[PDB]
């Protein structure tokens, strides 16, 4: 009885229990709710809390300090002092084609904070051949994270090695293969929406609402990626540069707690 929207007559489709849920429990064998640690925040597994059918996560102002990559200066920095802590619940189990969809309420405080779904490989930075991917990575939506609050943002991401180097593309870099940018036509702190991304070998199409908003080629995202929610910090608490976060100089506390909600994430495969 579940099929995706998507779905067309004549076809079966088969849910992907371990990159599904419907938010009754916090199930850390599904999930792992504090991951590896990047940008200039910190995962706590305290800030993921699940209540009446809901996954919350949550950005809290909290002073701390971890080690830190500066990718400007090729150098990992010990007892580098943060201002932020986030939530995230990241797949334990890995795939790549499939239609995925997750309902979505953003967080209240604009700007400085970006719910995102989306889902990312291990780096293989021992793929040195010509046209080989590195790494993968598919953004179903970024919210709250331009000028605008109704602007969103339906990426990718991917190292691939060109004219021997291995290269990031990036969508601000390449945005024929890499961007679609949309204006939604709501405020998506307001309520929940569903955010949608059907993966094949051959084309990415996402949906918002059931709307096609974007679409590309799959030329470079065919590695096995993990699925993924979370809470990221942006301007005017950071600065980026050499292809990552900084902190700023802006570490206020006014705006925070603030929390993004998640009713069910989906995921099915089409036999």
């Amino acid at each position: 009885s579940m099929q995706p929207p998507i779905a067309k007559p004549g076809e079966t489709w088969i849910l992907q229990a371990k990159r599904s849920d419907e938010f009754n429990v916090k199930d850390a064998t599904k999930w792992n709710f504090q991951t590896e640690n990047y940008g200039v925040w910190s995962w706590k597994n305290e800030n993921a809390t699940v209540s009446n059918g809901k996954l919350k996560l949550t950005t809290k102002r909290e002073s701390h300090q971890r080690t830190f990559w500066d990718g400007c200066n090729q150098q990992q920095v010990a007892n580098y002092p943060l201002y932020y802590t986030s939530g995230v619940a990241k797949s334990r189990a890995t795939g790549n084609y499939g239609y995925y969809e997750a309902r979505i309420k953003g967080a209240s405080t604009f700007p400085g904070v970006s719910p995102a779904f989306w889902m990312y490989s291990t780096i293989d930075r021992s793929l040195t051949k010509e046209g080989d991917v590195q790494y993968s990575e598919i953004d179903v939506v970024d919210l709250t994270q331009k000028s605008a609050v109704r602007e969103s943002d339906h990426d990718l991401h991917n190292i691939v090695v060109k004219n021997g180097k291995p290269t990031w593309m990036r969508p601000g870099s390449f945005p024929q293969t890499n961007h679609n940018g949309y204006h939604l036509p709501f405020d998506p702190r307001n309520d929940f929406h569903t955010y949608g991304v059907n993966v094949t070998k051959d084309k990415i199409t996402w949906y918002v609402d059931g709307e096609i908003v974007g679409e590309k080629d799959n030329l470079y995202w065919h590695r096995q990626m993990n699925l993924t929610l979370s809470q990221g910090l942006r301007a005017p608490h950071t600065q980026w540069k050499c292809n990552q976060f900084y902190p700023s100089a802006n570490k206020s506390a006014e705006g925070f707690p603030t929390s993004m909600e998640v009713d069910y994430v989906r995921t099915w495969v089409k036999v």
